[PDB]
Order: C-alpha cells, then sequence, then structure tokens
C-alpha cells in the first residue's frame, strides 16, 4: 500500500509541457518569493514545487530582508505562483530533497557551510533523524526528488570540500529514518546534482560532473544497494559547459569538463538525451532519442527542439504517482526557464514536460 | 454513477443572474489575471470559470510580462475574483474545453499556430492523450464546456486555415482518451465557437458562422454520432455583426455574414434566442422565446431585455450538475460583460444567468 | 437531523464579545471589500458574515468601480478580514437573508428598485425559487439571518412604496422553496429590518418602525404561522432616533418615531433591551435586563454599558448552531461599529457578542 | 482517545531548528499583522502560532488603525507568514493560552486593565466559561500553551496589581469549563509567564520572577493539583536581566532580580538550561545540559550556542502531539528573534527548535 512504480515505463515518442513557467520578466508582481534549487515532486493527488527562497519582491525590486543568507525550503502547488499566501515554509536548508512514499512526505535538508554541516530528515511534520558531515563537509543534497519504492526511500548525499575529491553515498530511509548507507566508489569522477527515477524495482540517476567531464555520469542501483556507474558512449556530451561533438566512445569528454549544471538522461532503450541548443550559450533545450540506449554509439532517431532561443538552466526528473488511466509508469522532467527582470536581475521559473507515447510536431516553446 | 442529465429539461419562462460579473472599470485591483475565451463549467458541487490568461494588473496597468504570447489555461471558482492567490494554472493553451464526468475533469487545450498545432487532453491531473492538425491547422477548441453523458465526453474540434473551408469533427472521449471521431459534412458553411448542452441522451450545439451567415447554425447529435445540422427558420439573425430582420425562411442570412461572435440558441420547444439589443452596436442582450421551436417561423412570445446599454460579448451554455431539489435539468448561460478601463483598455468579465420556470419582470441589469 | 434549537435558552446574566470588529480607521489595508447591511449566520461548524459589497479599497480610497450600483451579496468567515482572496460572491442583491438548516444554506436576495422588484432563493448552490412584488415594491429582506426549525425556514418580507403603508409577510420555505406565506395585519405600524431568533419551536422577531414609533415592535409566531404583534410596555424606547424616557405604558412612543435603525430586543423573561447610550447621538451601546419581561413596566435589574463613546449602528440576533458543551441554546448579537477613515468616509465593521450565564464587570469596549 | 503524552520523554542530546523566523528586517512586506506575546501550540496534525496583533504593515510603516489598543488574539499556521489572508481572528484579548486536547482547541484570553479584568474560555468555536479577577486584577494568562492530559487541561493564572505580591492559581478545565482551581503558596516570590510541558502524568512549568530573582522558579504538579515550587541549585541564573555567575546553591539570585523575560528550563535528568549569550545584552541564546538535573550543583556537560549575535527575546516550550514514528515524547521550544526595521521599529518573529537524541555541531544560526 506504500507507493511503487507501475510495472513498465510508458513508451516515450515525445514530450509535451504540462506547465510552462509563470511568465515573469521583465516585470513580476509584488509578494513573490524568488526561488533557486527548485524541483518538483508529487503526492498521490497532485504535484508541488520544492525550493530554497532567496528573496521577496515588491515594486519590481528585492525587499531588503535576511532571506538570502537565512535559507529555508518552501513548497507551493505546481499550479500556483509562489506568493507568501500560497507557499509554505517547511524547514531551514540550503539544499534539499523530498519524496512522498504513499503515506507521508520525507524531506531532507542540509545546513552549515563546512565541518559544521549536517542533514535533518522530516517524516510528515515530524523530524525523525539527523547525521553529520564525515569528510569535511559541506553535506549536499541533490535538489531533485528522492526515490521511494514500497516504503524505502533513497537519496544521494555528497560530501567533501572539493570536486577534486568529492565523496558520494546512497542513504536508504524508512519512516524518515536512515536504515543504512553505501559509499560509492567514484574514484576519478565527480557526481553532484543527482536526479533520479525508479522503474523495475531499480533506481537510476544522472549526475553532473563538476570536475572533469562534459558528459554526465550515470548511476544505476538496486534496493540492496548493489550498483554500477557508467559513462554515456555517444560522442555528444550534455553538460553545460561543453565542447563540440567527438567520435563515439565510452571515454569521458574532458574538453570544458570543469563546472556544469544539473541535468538528466532517460537511461532506457530507447534512451533520451537532453541539452541546450548550442555549446556556446545556455539557450534552448533539445531532447534526442537514441534507440539503442545510452551505452550505444548514439545514433539519434527522434530530435525535438523544445526551446530554441530562451535561456534555460537546471533540469531533472519527476514521476507522477497517482495516474489511474495509464497502465504504465509515466516519466516527466522539470526545467528552469531563465528570465531577465527590470529590477532584480535574472530569475528562474520551472516548466514541466511529460513523455507521451504518441508522436508530435517540433513546436518551439519560446512563445 | 458517472454524470448524466436529469431526464427532462425544466420549463424556462425567464432568466435570472446567479452572478453578475466582478464590476471592474474604470479601475480594477492589482494582482488580477485578465482573461479572454472564458467559459464556465461545473463539478457535482460548484462551478468554475475556465480561461486563457493574457495579463496581470498592477497600478491600473498591465505588468510587462510574457503572459500574452505564452498562453495558459487557468481555473477560478465562480464566486472569486481572478487573482494569483485564487486562480490555478491548468495547462498551456490558446483555446480550450473542459467538462466534469462525475469523477474527474476532462480538459482539452490546443497549442501551435499552424501545421505544428496539436491538442492535449488531461483527465484529472494526468495527461492522457494527444492528436495533431490534419488539415493544415490550427486546431481550435470551442472555449465552452465539453459534454459528458454517462462517462463519454464529446467536444467539437475545428481545423483548416480559412473560414472559406474549415473542417469540423466531433471527438468522443472516455477517460480523457479519444475513442473515435466523426467528420461533419459542413460543405457551404462554417461552424466555430460551438457551445453545447445535453438532454434526452442527445447533445445540441450552437455554432458561429464566421464565413457567410448572420444566423447561427445548429448541430444535434447522438452518442453514436448520428447527427444533423439545421438552420434557424425565423428571420431574426442572432450573430454579431448582422443585418436587419428579414422574412422568415430556412435560408441563411448572408447580409453581414462575415465575422461573428460565440453565442447560443436554446434548441427546444419553446426555443430561446439571444442577441445584442441592436444590430449596429454590441450593446445589451435580449432573450426571446419562440414557442414553436427554432425551425418554426419564429413568432416570439416572451422577450426579456436583460441588458440595454452595457457592451456585451461572447456567450455560451453551461449546465448545473449537482442540483438536488430540481426534479428536472436546469440550463444556464455565461455572458461576457465588457468594461472600459483607465489603464489597460477594454476587459471582459463573465456573468451567469440560469433559466427558471416562474415568470419575472423585464429588469434591466445595467445597474 | 435538520437543525433545531436546544430545548431551553441559556440564562443570560451578561454579554461578552466573541469578536471585536476589525479595527480599521483612520486607515485600512488595500483590497478590502467595504460592506453594508452585514449580519452573521452560522452553519454547524463556524459562523460567517453576510454582506452587500459597495466598494473596494486601494491606497486609502475607493477604487472607482461599478460596485456601488451593481450590488451583490458576499460571504466571509467571521475570523477573517473581508478581502478579495477571502470573500465569496454568492448572488446579486441589495438586501438579503441567509440561514443554514443543518444541511444547506438557504439564501434570499432582493433586486430591482420598484415594481420590477423580485426575490430569488438559493438552496446550496442551486437557485430554487423566485417571487415578485405584490404591492408596488420594492421587496425588502431583513438583512439578518432567517430562521430554520427542523427543515422549515422562515423570513419576513416587506413590500410597499412607503412606510406610510408597508405590507409585511412571513414566508415559509423548505428546500429553498416557498410552501406558503401569511400577510401580517400591521395596520397602524411599520415593521422593517426584522431580526429574529428561535426557541421552544417559536420564532420571535424585533422590528424597526420607520414611520411612527421610537419603541420597537415585536413579532412572535409559530410554525403554523399563528402570530401576535406586541408593543414594549416600558417607557424607555430603543430605536434611534428617539426621545427621552416617558412613563411606562403599552402605548407607542411617537416622539421622534420617524426613521430608525435595525436593532433587537431579547423577548424572554428576563428580557433584555439594547440601545445607544444617549438619545442625542449614535454613540455607545447599552444592554439592560428587565426581569419581568418586555410587557412589564420595565424595571431594570442589570445594566451593561458595553460601548460608551464609539459610534454604533445596526444590530441583530444570531444563534450558534453546533455547540456541544452547552445543554441549552445560546443567543448572540452582531453590532455595527462605525469608524471614520481618512480616505473613504465612514465605514461599518461587525462585532459579535454572546450571552453568558455567569455575571461580569461593566467593562467599556471602546479600547 | 483524548490526547496524552507518550510514556517517556525522548533523550535530548541537541536542538535543531524546525523553523527559522520569517527573516524580516530591515524591510517587510505589506499586509503583515505584527505580533507580540506569540507562542506555538499544535493539534494532532500540525502546529500554529498564537499571538496578540498590534499592527498591520503597509509601505514599511504601521497603518494607523486601532489595532494596538483593541487587542485580539489570532492564529496562523507555523509554515505561513502572518498576513490578513492567512491569519484568523479568534477572540479579543491582551494575554492568552491555548491547547488542543485531542478533540478541540481550548483557548483562554484575558481582557480589562484592573478590577474589571476577566478571563473568557472557548472550546472549539463555543465560549464555555468566564471568571473574574479576585485580587484587584489584572488577570494574566501565560502566553504559552496550556497543558492537556487525557481531557483535563491546566493553565497558570496570575492576579494582583504588583509583582510585590502577585497571586497565582492553577485552573483545571474540562470541555473549556473550570472544574476547580488551586491557589499556590508563592509567598516571597513572583511567578509570571509560566511555560509548561507534560510527561509521566505530571505537569512542569518554568516561571519568570519579575520581583526578586534572576534565577527562574520551577513548578511541578500532578492532576490532583498536589504541587511543589523549587529553585534551581546551580549558580548560573537564566533570566534577563541577570548578574554574573555565583557559587552554586539553592538560594535565589537577587542581583538584578527585578524585571525579567519569559523563558524555560527543561526540568529533567539531564536538565537543560537556556539563556542569552551574555548578561549585558539580549543577544544570542545558549542551551546547556546539566546531567544531574536542575537541583544539582549544575555541572554542564553539553553546551550549544544556537545564536551568538542576533537579538533574542521570550521563549517557551511546546509539544508535538501527533508524532507517529517516535516511540517517545518529543520536546520543542519557540523563541523570539528580534529584528530592527526601517519603518516600524523592532519586531519579534518566532523560531522553533526541537530536541533530538543524536548529537550535532555547535552551528551558529545567525546566518
Ligand atoms: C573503484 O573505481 C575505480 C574507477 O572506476 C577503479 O579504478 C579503475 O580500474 C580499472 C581496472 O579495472 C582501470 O582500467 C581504470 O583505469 C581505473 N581507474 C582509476 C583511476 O584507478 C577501481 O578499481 C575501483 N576500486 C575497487 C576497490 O573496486
Ligand atoms: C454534404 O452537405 C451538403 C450541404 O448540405 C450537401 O449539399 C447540398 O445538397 C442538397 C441536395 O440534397 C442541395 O439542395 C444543396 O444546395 C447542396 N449544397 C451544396 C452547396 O452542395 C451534400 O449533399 C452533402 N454530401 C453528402 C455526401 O451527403
Ligand atoms: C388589524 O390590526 C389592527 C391594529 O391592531 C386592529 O385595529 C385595532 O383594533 C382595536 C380594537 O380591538 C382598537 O382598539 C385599535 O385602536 C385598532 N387600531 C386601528 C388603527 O384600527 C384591527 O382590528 C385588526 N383587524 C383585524 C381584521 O383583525
Ligand atoms: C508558604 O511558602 C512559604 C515560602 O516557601 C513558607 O515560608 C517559608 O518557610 C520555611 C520554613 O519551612 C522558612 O525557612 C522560609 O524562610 C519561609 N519563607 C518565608 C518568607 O516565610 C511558608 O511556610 C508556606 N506556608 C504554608 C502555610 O505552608
Ligand atoms: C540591506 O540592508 C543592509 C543594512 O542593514 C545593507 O548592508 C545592504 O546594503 C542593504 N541593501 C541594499 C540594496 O542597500
Ligand atoms: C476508464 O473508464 C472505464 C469505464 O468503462 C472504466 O471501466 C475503467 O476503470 C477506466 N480506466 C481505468 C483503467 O481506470
Ligand atoms: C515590454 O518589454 C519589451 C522589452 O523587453 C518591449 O518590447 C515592450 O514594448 C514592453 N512594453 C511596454 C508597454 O513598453
Ligand atoms: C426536500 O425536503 C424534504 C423534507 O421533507 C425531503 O424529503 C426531500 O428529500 C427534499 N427534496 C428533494 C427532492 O431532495
Ligand atoms: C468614476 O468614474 C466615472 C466616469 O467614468 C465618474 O462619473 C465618477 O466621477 C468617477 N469617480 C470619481 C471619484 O471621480
Ligand atoms: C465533556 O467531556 C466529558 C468527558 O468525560 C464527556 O463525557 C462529555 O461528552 C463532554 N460534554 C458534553 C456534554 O459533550
Ligand atoms: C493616528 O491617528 C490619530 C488621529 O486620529 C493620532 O492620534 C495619531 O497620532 C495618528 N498616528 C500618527 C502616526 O500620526
Ligand atoms: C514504520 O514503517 C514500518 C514499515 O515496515 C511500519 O511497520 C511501522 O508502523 C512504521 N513505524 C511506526 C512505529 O509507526
Ligand atoms: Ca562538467
Ligand atoms: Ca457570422
Ligand atoms: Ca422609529
Ligand atoms: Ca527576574
Ligand atoms: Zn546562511
Ligand atoms: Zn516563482
Ligand atoms: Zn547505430
Ligand atoms: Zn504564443
Ligand atoms: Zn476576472
Ligand atoms: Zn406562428
Ligand atoms: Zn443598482
Ligand atoms: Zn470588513
Ligand atoms: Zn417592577
Ligand atoms: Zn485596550
Ligand atoms: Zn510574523
Ligand atoms: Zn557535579
Amino acid at each position: 500500500f506504500y507507493w511503487r512504480a507501475k510495472s513498465q515505463m510508458c513508451e516515450v515518442k515525445g514530450w509535451v509541457p504540462t506547465h510552462r513557467g509563470f511568465p515573469w520578466g521583465p516585470e513580476l508582481p509584488g509578494d513573490l518569493i524568488l526561488s533557486r534549487r527548485a524541483y518538483v515532486s508529487c503526492d498521490l493527488t497532485s504535484c508541488f514545487k520544492f525550493f530554497i527562497a532567496y528573496g521577496l519582491s515588491a515594486n519590481q525590486h528585492l525587499l531588503n530582508t535576511s532571506m538570502e543568507w537565512e535559507e529555508s525550503l518552501y513548497k507551493t502547488p505546481i499550479g500556483s505562483a509562489s506568493t507568501l499566501s500560497t507557499s509554505e515554509m517547511i524547514l531551514p536548508g540550503r539544499s534539499s530533497s523530498a519524496c512522498f512514499d504513499g503515506l507521508k512526505w520525507t524531506v531532507l535538508v542540509a545546513n552549515g557551510r563546512d565541518r559544521n554541516s549536517f542533514i535533518m530528515i522530516k517524516y510528515g511534520e515530524e523530524v525523525t533523524d539527523t547525521f553529520s558531515a564525515s569528510r569535511g563537509g559541506p553535506l549536499r543534497l541533490p535538489n531533485s526528488e528522492c526515490i521511494c519504492i514500497e516504503g524505502s526511500c533513497f537519496v544521494i548525499v555528497s560530501d567533501g570540500p572539493n570536486v577534486n575529491q568529492s565523496v558520494h553515498r546512497i542513504y536508504e530511509l524508512q519512516n524518515g529514518t536512515v536504515q543504512r548507507w553505501k559509499q560509492l566508489n567514484t574514484t576519478g569522477i565527480n557526481f553532484e546534482y543527482s536526479t533520479c527515477y525508479t522503474i523495475n524495482n531499480l533506481i537510476k540517476c544522472t549526475g553532473t560532473n563538476l570536475w572533469n567531464d562534459a558528459k554526465r555520469p550515470l548511476l544505476r542501483f538496486t534496493k540492496e544497494l548493489n550498483y554500477q556507474i557508467v559513462e554515456p558512449c555517444n560522442g555528444a556530451p550534455t553538460d553545460f559547459p561543453r565542447g563540440g561533438l567527438t567520435t563515439p566512445s565510452c571515454k569521458m569528454a574532458q574538453e570544458k569538463g570543469e563546472g556544469g549544471i544539473q541535468g538528466f538522461i532517460l537511461d532506457e532503450k530507447p534512451a533520451w538525451t537532453s541539452k541546450t541548443k548550442a555549446e556556446s550559450s545556455q539557450n534552448g533545450f533539445v531532447l534526442e532519442q537514441i534507440p539503442n540506449g545510452i551505452e550505444s554509439e548514439g545514433t539519434v532517431s527522434l530530435s525535438y527542439e523544445l526551446f530554441s532561443n530562451k535561456r534555460t538552466g537546471r533540469s531533472g526528473f519527476f514521476q507522477p504517482k497517482g495516474d489511474l488511466i495509464s497502465g504504465c509508469q509515466r516519466i516527466c522532467f522539470w526545467l528552469e526557464i531563465e528570465d531577465q527582470t527590470v529590477g532584480l536581475g535574472m530569475i528562474q521559473e520551472l516548466s514541466t514536460f511529460c513523455g507521451i507515447n504518441s508522436p508530435v510536431q517540433n513546436i518551439n516553446w519560446d512563445s
């Protein structure tokens, strides 16, 4: 009676937006909480945006408050703008993860800048657990939904002061309580900003290598925490920044591998890849289907240019949990759309897209 | 246990407003979402306004945002003003239709400008289906409630680049999923802006001919999609624009037939007709009873001038679904009231009127 | 299972405020709906303010809208300020009455200025009945809660163009549907602004005589509509305007009998009387207990000066319906408190007071 | 089926913030209700801030209203800012107490300045009881949650015109109705601002001595109202103002004993103490663990500096009531954080911290 994915993932032949971002910019209404590190996650009924607040607007500018350095996590329904009257403060935190197990929300937040850093866990309204940095901190949560299968919830936690040598662990939770953890062998790479989905009792995640790779590393693991980390084997890297296309291999792409941005790869057969339109700008977003999976040479069948000119940012998976018509498990993603404002710089608003089995035209969503 | 109309339609001897529009103009409060292509539709408990947002007010003017060209459908309870805190974003879309089958909302939206145009369907929160333009697009939904009978939902979809030769289809849906469609034979006419109701297991609709008619074409069909299209046989055309009264016949009225505006005809015996007060202005709204039905010569018995001077616009049917006192099926309509503002031009607000069996005075609702 | 009063009314030895009015003036927040002809009425769970809107504030002034002459009834929870986000539009109307029968709300509104005047009735969300003026109009509802006993709801409806010769009827409703009505014999008086309560299967009401009396006429009737109209027999009139104390008798007090303001008398033994502090100003509010009932000579035992200086206005009864601790039926009243504003003249806000069996000090509620 | 504490209190090895205060200052949004004498209390599902309103913001300043001297109690969910749209007016009052017994809220408020002073009690929405000052008034409620065990609710009520000789009583309530009261023998001390928790069918409270003590007096009592009042036996006083450390004894600390501020002591073994960082300023907040209990010499094991520089104020206990994971009873506290504003002086916002059994780093929560 706890939640678990439907037995098979739906075929995906295209992606339709279920929500464009609230279309702010160059102006925006007062009383809006401005957000970063937002992601979406759903209960059995509807979906919510989870986010770190960093400011509140009024007259086109930021209210001078302490919101930027006193970081707290908030929640807002997907269908509502993020105002004070409509958003709820959940916990203090600078990064986070959240997921509904069918019964209650499990919410994790990290606080503290270095060795003082620690993670708190909430189950429903009740704080149920804590743990500390083990490798110098700061502890870092993914800013994407954690993954629940039949009452067990899994999240990737990062540690270490440098991308030089980060440490990453899978924590397994029940009732908001750590049952165990496994340290991953990630020698030679960096694996931040994990975004994940579940199917076939497995959990799959796409990382961001901020150290030495413009391709995105992939993690796959079971509920017993047996795992593998693999590299995409095409020659089209998907991080930003990145370099140009190279010949397909299983090697990392190290040209411009430094830095990066949260993003995802649908690790199925067919596999889908996603990235900005060009390598020179954070503009547009392109989804490409690879029939033979991400460990093939990468031959692209379908290719959708969902955004062409609009500046874009982080993206990640989320899964609908209470579908009643689909016999199969749907997959969706959230994506930051970036808008310039007149009075408070650049802002991020989430759009959401879901996979559908039926094909569709290459519509540009800029307008 | 799915919804179906009560067995007989209530006698209608007059129309009372159940909601005047929010009385904005020349001024209006900040944080209001300004709307177009609004209509109402109800669940088993209360009623909602569905609409395409095109702007957000502040200090009497439009916030410069991207709301106008990034079109999304929203929903607000009938009894509330359409503010950010109270309205919910449902789906991206430039035209739409919505209807509650007794269990969940079925919502359709159309997006794309020409051959890229396509329709998405939502059942509850779950996107359940899509289909594309077949005749060049854009696909166009009615902007009025779709019609559900015992779990099957019906809506009219228009296609084609010109009113010159539009194509129109009835789509039949279950669980937000297309079961079939039938193309209508509409050679020689144009049938947009369909607004519909159901009674006696039938569905009846009034169209707007934007090509060659100032009378409104009428569609009647069964759940097996057997249908007929008939022309009103009076000599008093009800579109706007239109020309003067002519001698009653079953011919179309082609004087000023070009263009038009969504509107309705209650296709019963007696039939009710509805139109602006005069042919020269979009002012007032007049409801006229024709005892012998719309295919008679049109002799008018009752005649109510609900608005005299106030500028008016689109209108359409909606049906209450959870009446518990009435033994019979009530019928209502929504109507745009147009208000001039000081700082953002002309706006539309919906009023709603319902039929009652008891007669009433010819009150003018301007004030 | 329909609602009915508890078998006996609680002893009342004093009155405590359960809500002061929102303390606006000289300033008030923007987005507030300004109200008149407000009263309170309760479901089985909590209580609501019902009111006619006449404006919306912004920057201390009235938004220039059409709200004043397009009158609509709204509802707001007692514990909330009356903003757009929190208030609900119910029906168009210039006067009204409302009452919950245990199952649904029955709501009546009157619209139209003279012979066109008519009343509409809502049961839950469903309009269930209408009737017209019979004596020239306008039809007038009390602006206080109607009274429901075991599924039958009663309200006083006034008619006629002059206080010179008004006509008053009791309408009996079930499911928002008129079952019958009885015209009262009110020759020689005027009986507007009825405010009522129920106990012992009876319904009792206090009127306002706008024609020839500064005492308040009292109506008492049964569910079979057998009734009596009696005059208070003290010499202390309670209308405003009024003249000074006179010697106790059953005669009307005609000095300054012209005009008046809605108000109440608790018609029990002991009886309670209520009025402004002095006859020269609408200031303060005084409640006086008369052990021998309102048809005695009026000897006053308890006397509470609840307000001394604050300007006050209309007042009326309401009854809590879902008490679970009290074995007896409580009685409360609402009272307008008048506040001067800097930018939109004088406003009215409701306070609510309830009777308690325990005595209490003569606290002044001005501050 | 009424609420009672879990059988044992959880071990507490540290304190984590479950909510930082809304980070206002130097600026804050309009439409905010500014509050004082706030505390938190929970139902079986979530938690609420209870508070006395004293103003409403707009454009960085206080709206000139009557809110400051017409004092009313309000309630807001912990996770929401305290705006008009989101806060609910409960009762008029200048001090208060509230507690959920598992079924309904019991709410007490005090009104009146001296001998007219009295207390009103609400059970759910129903006013159920009243009583008057017995020793000259004003009656004073604690401004912290009252305590419910199995349907009986207990609160400390203070009386008397001077801290010179205040009188304090325990009132026992059921269904919002006083069953009895016991006067405490508090000769030689003053015991205001009681903040309390329950465990082991006992109720424990920490007072504030505004007369002659910089240590905090402690009250412990049973449901039969057998009680004891004891003095902390360390030499580190916790009131503010206070003097420096002295040698441990059971004597009161009278240096700077005059005045004080609401605050708490966790009266267990180990005991926790809490106070500002230094004696010279109301800055920071420090929690210190005393393994041997508050009646020992006070040897400190753990010591957490939760705030260092930030100005702080009142603090008190609250208990979560609907935990489902913890087998034991959790304990939390609320704490005022003080922020300077540009346009309305100094404000107070509540943060909440809960005890956890796992240890944690000495993180500074200033930023
Ligand atoms: C931990 O993972 C690292 C990285 O994958 C493993 O090191 C690699 O081992 C293979 C041989 O099987 C080499 O071809 C790679 O070049 C190695 N990479 C580096 C940088 O060492 C390592 O073997 C794993 N350790 C354990 C204990 O299994
Ligand atoms: C499709 O509908 C059209 C329009 O009603 C039909 O054409 C009409 O047919 C009648 C004869 O029955 C003529 O009197 C009209 O003048 C025709 N209109 C035009 C412009 O052609 C047509 O027959 C229908 N087609 C089919 C296959 O049934
Ligand atoms: C209707 O009510 C009026 C007013 O009470 C009645 O008229 C009064 O009758 C009594 C005699 O019983 C006189 O003493 C009053 O002076 C009368 N008032 C006036 C102005 O007429 C009248 O009798 C009632 N009519 C009916 C049919 O019962
Ligand atoms: C009421 O409490 C007071 C204060 O605790 C008691 O007075 C104290 O009694 C002890 C002796 O047992 C003395 O050592 C203290 O110095 C006393 N304090 C003062 C100021 O009197 C008092 O005995 C209690 N009264 C009753 C009736 O029990
Ligand atoms: C906000 O306030 C602080 C002073 O209290 C200041 O450091 C900062 O510069 C202010 N922000 C702006 C934009 O002036
Ligand atoms: C869709 O509707 C049909 C109605 O016949 C119903 O039987 C079925 O449960 C619905 N689909 C699913 C799989 O829920
Ligand atoms: C809104 O912004 C864009 C520039 O970014 C501009 O094209 C448009 O004119 C602006 N609107 C107004 C009213 O100036
Ligand atoms: C109206 O009220 C009566 C009460 O006697 C009840 O029996 C009936 O169900 C109600 N009307 C309908 C048709 O629901
Ligand atoms: C409101 O608008 C109308 C003009 O459209 C005008 O008659 C009225 O004077 C205006 N109100 C004020 C206060 O100017
Ligand atoms: C008040 O509480 C008691 C608990 O013993 C309960 O029995 C009773 O039902 C409550 N009072 C009433 C009349 O509801
Ligand atoms: C608020 O209003 C009253 C006058 O009605 C005045 O006493 C007080 O000074 C005003 N407040 C301010 C800040 O001027
Ligand atoms: C935690 O989850 C387990 C699932 O196996 C469940 O049995 C248990 O009830 C939960 N914990 C508690 C004490 O509620
Ligand atoms: Ca990289
Ligand atoms: Ca036309
Ligand atoms: Ca009078
Ligand atoms: Ca002190
Ligand atoms: Zn920080
Ligand atoms: Zn946002
Ligand atoms: Zn290939
Ligand atoms: Zn567009
Ligand atoms: Zn609107
Ligand atoms: Zn005829
Ligand atoms: Zn009017
Ligand atoms: Zn108000
Ligand atoms: Zn007497
Ligand atoms: Zn006061
Ligand atoms: Zn606040
Ligand atoms: Zn020791």
